């Protein structure tokens, strides 16, 4: 019976492309909508007087309204935590893509989360404040990012580990439990009430190690679709754990793999025979890469054209079928051989009244098990233990019109 604080998410893939939570920043407080971002480690937003910022759901933080903030200044020209100095202040600098940058300046100030059981934790945090934003900071709803990973030696002191320094009674671990409506993150362990009910192995978490000290990495060894390693010629592969990804991303190879199946799976016109006689025309043999389950394959088909599980191609040539029956699950490979099931209703996501595929190629090498991932699971961050757990769960689902103001 571990205590369990509750935060209610708010997001979806197709329209926000987050999830996200509201927390009250200085005082008196004023609440700020942030990203919730495994990905990354700082808390940002925009500041009153930014020049070149979206508008956001909330005004820019008015620095000038809270008593308790206070602005990181150079002291000749040094800063700490080897910081740049630029025009006085103590730079803050993200580059939300390889290449490209939010910045703007740190500061301090109280940091209040609050539990919708009415629980409070509060702190000072280190946080920037953008004073120019670019790109998808133009255009999106969110005010800001709240980055999730761990503190470094000689590092900014990150929200998660004050978080748990602040609230000795929580364990140090904390659940996200996305839906396709909203989620919720819980600080102090997971709830195993959410949890979906051979059979009884998939009602336990299943842990992986973390492979790196102070990000979320995990090894995968392996991807499973009818059967079928499709990343046979890689035997580990460490993959970010990352909220803040919209999307699942793998390496080129896997991918082309994968998505030459779901192209197969893929038919507009259920009475167009050239098109449906194309593909129950196939055998084991007319594929580069050999099925092990090829009757799986097969049953998969078969079920898509008799339910007229129809499937429209949008931008980019991405896949969405009018159902998730007939879609094949596919399988991570983790430690000791365990297949980890991902599951139609994670992988593809609701689009106006399509499920579309939400798998992607990597880019610069950067692999990412992304909200497509964590979608009808709680992922589990046992930071005491350096371990991240999985399973199945009925997650908590809010409305954005539940929120409130
Ligand atoms: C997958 N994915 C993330 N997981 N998160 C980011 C992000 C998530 C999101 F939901 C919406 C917009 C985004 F920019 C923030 N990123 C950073 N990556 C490394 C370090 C810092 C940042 C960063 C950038 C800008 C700010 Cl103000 C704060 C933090 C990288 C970017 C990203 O692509
Ligand atoms: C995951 O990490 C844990 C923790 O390091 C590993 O368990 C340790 O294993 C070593 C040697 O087997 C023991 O000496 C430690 O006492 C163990 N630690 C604990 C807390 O029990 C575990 O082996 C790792 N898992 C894998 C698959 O490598
Ligand atoms: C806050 O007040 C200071 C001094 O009174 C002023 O220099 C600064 O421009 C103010 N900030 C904003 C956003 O108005
Ligand atoms: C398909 O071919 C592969 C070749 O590796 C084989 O392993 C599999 O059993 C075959 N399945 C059939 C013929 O149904």
């Amino acid at each position: 019976k571990d205590l369990l604080y509750k935060y209610k998410l708010y997001g979806d893939i197709d329209e926000y492309a987050y999830y996200f939570l509201d927390i009250d920043i200085g005082t008196p407080e004023q609440r700020i909508s942030l990203i919730l971002d495994t990905g990354s480690s700082s808390l940002s937003f925009p500041c009153a007087g930014c020049k070149n910022c979206g508008v956001h759901m909330e005004n820019p933080f008015n620095l000038n309204n809270s008593k308790t903030s206070s602005i990181l200044y150079c002291e000749n020209e040094e800063c700490p935590f080897k910081l740049n100095c630029v025009k006085g202040k103590c730079e803050y600098m993200q580059s939300y893509c390889e290449g490209s940058q939010i910045s703007g300046f740190y500061f301090s100030d109280v940091v209040s989360v609050v539990s919708y059981n009415n629980e409070r934790v509060t702190f000072r945090k280190l946080m920037g404040c953008h004073m120019h934003e670019e790109s998808l900071f133009l255009y999106q709803q969110a005010t800001g990012v709240l980055g999730m990973s761990l503190s470094k030696p000689q590092g900014i002191p990150t929200f998660v580990n004050l978080l748990f320094d602040n609230a000795p009674q929580l364990k140090q671990v904390f659940t996200i439990c996305i839906s396709e409506n909203g989620g919720e993150l819980i600080a102090g362990g997971y709830d195993p009430a959410y949890i979906v009910r051979a059979l009884r192995e998939a009602e336990k978490v299943v842990w992986e190690n973390v492979t790196r000290k102070y990000y979320y990495y995990i090894k995968v060894r392996g991807l499973d679709m009818f059967g079928t390693n499709m990343m046979s010629s890689s035997k580990g592969l460490e993959m970010l754990v990352d909220s803040g990804s919209t999307f699942t991303h793998i390496p080129e190879d896997l991918y082309n793999k994968l998505n030459y199946f779901f192209d197969i799976l893929c038919i507009q016109d259920m009475n167009n025979a050239y098109d449906v006689n194309k593909r129950l025309k196939m055998t084991n043999e007319s594929f580069n890469n050999p099925l092990v389950q090829f009757d799986d394959f097969r049953k998969s088909l078969k079920s898509i054209i008799a339910k007229e599980n129809m499937c429209v191609k949008i931008v980019d040539g991405v896949q969405c079928w009018k159902y998730l029956e007939g879609l094949p699950d596919l399988f991570v490979t983790l430690s000791n051989n365990y297949k980890m099931k991902w599951q139609p209703h994670s992988y593809l996501y609701k689009k106006e009244s399509f499920w579309c595929k939400g798998i992607e190629k990597q880019v610069n090498n950067k692999p990412i098990l992304g909200l497509t991932f964590f979608k009808n699971r709680q992922v589990i961050f046992d930071i005491q233990k350096n371990r991240i757990g999985f399973v199945d769960a009925n997650c908590p689902s809010h409305p954005t019109h539940t929120r409130p103001r």
